[PDB]
């Protein structure tokens, strides 16, 4: 199959160097971006097979960023991206808050290249390495 | 003390993920994007200290980036990012062409990392490498 085009979002420099190295290494063509503001966006400027959103980040946070995602998808027309959380915080209630805000999966950190490969399967049917 | 933070610009997937590789080993904070269009929007959005910015991409080419990221830095009242050509395409015609369009310098494809490293150096004062 052909690469998966993959966005990933974090305000953390090392785990969204970590995530874009990663899927980079398993043959993903990755954008990588530090904010939800950023997030929403390059999701206006690109069709992505799937987005990775980390939840705590300042200003807008993942769910937020979803939010405004979901909201530009129904007001513009756009076929509806898969968004994974992937996030230091997946407790039961966090996870209901999550895909409540518009998100369809979760991982949590720290990632491996399983959970990346399988999820990116489950979602868009590409396989990684 | 925050590491360079550099864009790199390029139509071609494997071209991008080289010369984005390259910097990252260097130790700079990179940001890869495959258009022009890609290009002006990144630039408004994020503080770069320099652009790597490939020319044959189709609709906007990097002069026409170039032109566009001028015109706003000059409406929005930004200072000015410097910006590279790294292109396989510099006959002394291109090279000139490149220069009127508001671009600083060029390397020519394909690229090497002490290049790049000595173009850093040149256009933000910054160091890489083993002198970061
Ligand atoms: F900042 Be996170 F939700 F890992
Ligand atoms: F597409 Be280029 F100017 F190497
Ligand atoms: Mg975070
Ligand atoms: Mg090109």
């Amino acid at each position: 199959g052909r690469p998966p085009r993959l966005l990933c979002v974090d305000d953390n420099p090392a785990n969204l160097l970590l995530v874009q190295t990663l899927l980079s290494d398993l043959g993903a063509q990755v954008t990588a971006v530090d904010s939800g503001y950023a997030a929403l966006e390059v999701v206006q400027r690109e069709r992505f097979d799937l987005v990775f959103m980390d939840v705590q980040m300042p200003g807008m946070d993942g769910r937020q960023a979803t939010e405004a995602i979901r909201r530009w998808e129904a007001e513009r027309e756009v076929s509806p991206v898969p968004v994974i959380a992937l996030t230091a915080h997946a407790l039961s209630n966090e996870k209901r808050a999550l895909l409540q805000a518009g998100m369809d999966d979760y991982l949590t950190k720290p990632i491996d290249e399983q959970q990346l490969a399988q999820v990116v399967l489950k979602w868009t049917g590409l396989s990684l390495g």
